[PDB]
C-alpha cells in the first residue's frame, strides 16, 4: 500500500500521534494498553520538531491524533496545530471515545478536519447528543465517523509464543502492519503499530526496549531509504511474539478493574484460528467489532 514518490514515502492511510497514553476508560483488550498508563501528554513543540524531521521523507493522507483519550490532553488544539504546521499530512483527524466531547470548545471544532467517535456500551452516548455532534461537524466542515462497538478482540499476552509459524501467520494477517498502516510516532521514534511500542514495557516481567522494533527519526543521510526499508519490511517484530495482531479471539466489549487487567493466558489459546484462516485469504476481512458505523463526510 505504501509507495515511494517524489522523494517521500507516501502512506495512503495515517500517521498516528498519541496525545495522551492514559484514558478515562478501562476497556478489556485496549490495543494501546491505555488502562495501564499513568498520565502522559505529548508536548506540542517536541511533536512539531520530530514530525518536521519525518515530513521531509514522509507524507500521509491524514494525521490521527489519538492515544488513550486525547481529550484528556490539557491543550489538544495546540497539539493539532503543531501537527498541522509540519505538513506531514493532508488533514488532521482526532479519535475519541466521546465521553468528554461535551466539553470541547469552538476552538476544537475549528481545529479538526475529521472526528472519529467510538461509542461503547458502558459509556453509551445518547443519540440526541450524537445528533448535536453531527450538526456541529457539518457547521465546521468536519467529516464525522461514529463507530458503535459491540466486541473487541484480544491483543496481547504476557505469555508469548515460541512457535515461529504462528507468529509468522499473525504478522502476515495484521491489519495494523499491512492494511491500516498504523505508523506510530513516539518519543522520537517511528513504529509499525501502537502494540510494538506500548505493550513491551507493560509486561510485568519488564519486557524489552521497544526501540528494537522502531526507527529513530533523524537527519540521517540515507534516512529516506532506511524509512522505506523499515516500513516495507516483511519480518515479524519482536513484539509480534507477544501479540495477537488482528486475529485475537472476539469478546463482548467491556471495561475491567485496573487490578488484574493484564493478560496472562498463553498466546496460542487466544488466537481466533478460523478468523486467521479468513484473514489469510483476505486481510481486509471485517473484524466484527463494530456493530454499526455512521459516516457524515465532507465532499466536493
Ligand atoms: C486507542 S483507540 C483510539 C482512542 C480513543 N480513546 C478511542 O478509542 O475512542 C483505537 C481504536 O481501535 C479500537 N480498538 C482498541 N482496542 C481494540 C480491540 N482490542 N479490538 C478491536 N478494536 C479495538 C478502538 O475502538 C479505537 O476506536
Ligand atoms: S477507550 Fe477503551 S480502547 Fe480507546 S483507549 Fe480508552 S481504553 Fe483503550
Ligand atoms: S506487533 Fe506484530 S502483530 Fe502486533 S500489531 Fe505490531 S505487527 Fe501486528
Ligand atoms: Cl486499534
Ligand atoms: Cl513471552
Ligand atoms: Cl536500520
Ligand atoms: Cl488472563
Amino acid at each position: 500500500s505504501v509507495r515511494l514518490a517524489d522523494g517521500k514515502v507516501r502512506n495512503p492511510e495515517g500517521i498516528e500521534v498519541n496525545a495522551s497514553l492514559q484514558c478515562n476508560m478501562r476497556c478489556q483488550s485496549c490495543a494501546h494498553l491505555s488502562p495501564l498508563y499513568r498520565r502522559e501528554n505529548a508536548d506540542p513543540a517536541e511533536i512539531h520538531d520530530t514530525l518536521s524531521v519525518l515530513a521531509r521523507s514522509y507524507h500521509a493522507s491524514y494525521a490521527k491524533i489519538m492515544g488513550g483519550e486525547p481529550l484528556l490532553h490539557p491543550d489538544v488544539v495546540g497539539l493539532i496545530e503543531a501537527v498541522r504546521a509540519t505538513g506531514i499530512s493532508d488533514t488532521v483527524l482526532v479519535a475519541t471515545n466521546g465521553t468528554l466531547l461535551h466539553r470541547a470548545t469552538e476552538r476544537f471544532w475549528q481545529a479538526v478536519d475529521s472526528l472519529e467517535i467510538s461509542v461503547y456500551p458502558s459509556r453509551m452516548i445518547a443519540p440526541e447528543e450524537i445528533e448535536r455532534y453531527r450538526v456541529l461537524a457539518r457547521e465546521h466542515g468536519v467529516s464525522l465517523l461514529v463507530n458503535y462497538y459491540g466486541h473487541f478482540r484480544a491483543v496481547y499476552s504476557e505469555s508469548g509464543t515460541d512457535a515461529p509459524d504462528l507468529v509468522r501467520d499473525v504478522f502476515d494477517t495484521c491489519k495494523l502492519a499491512h492494511f491500516w498502516n498504523s505508523h506510530t510516532v513516539y518519543d522520537g521514534w517511528l513504529y509499525r503499530c501502537p502494540q510494538s511500542v506500548f505493550m513491551p514495557r507493560q509486561l510485568r516481567d519488564g519486557g524489552w526496549d521497544p526501540r528494537v522494533d522502531g526507527l529513530r527519526i533523524e537527519d540521517d543521510p540515507a534516512f529516506l531509504e532506511r524509512l522505506h526499508r523499515f516500513l516495507t519490511a516483511d519480518d515479524p517484530l519482536r513484539a509480534c511474539r507477544n501479540c495477537l495482531g488482528s486475529v485475537g479471539k472476539l469478546h463482548p466489549h467491556q471495561e475491567l478493574p485496573r487490578a488484574g487487567w493484564q493478560v496472562t493466558e498463553q498466546l496460542a489459546a487466544l488466537v481466533d484460528y478460523p478468523f486467521l484462516k479468513v484473514c489469510k485469504d483476505d486481510i481486509t476481512a471485517d473484524d466484527g467489532c463494530v456493530e454499526r458505523s455512521l459516516s457524515a463526510p465532507v465532499g466536493g
